[PDB]
């Protein structure tokens, strides 16, 4: 699994609420988190099948 799968989700500076999967590592799943808008990083997906197939396994 890509580094970027480890890192924590990242909401970032602006002001919307767009909810979005991120890959808890300490988890194994993926999970949502509140996103803001803009400046996105690599661990934000915009569903669950994307984040599984990119990140996980078992």
């Amino acid at each position: 699994r890509p580094d970027f799968c480890l890192e924590p989700p990242y909401t970032g500076p602006c002001k919307a609420r767009i909810i979005r999967y991120f890959y808890n590592a300490k988890a194994g799943l993926c999970q949502t988190f509140v996103y803001g808008g803009c400046r996105a990083k690599r661990n934000n997906f915009k569903s669950a099948e994307d984040c599984m197939r990119t990140c996980g396994g078992a």
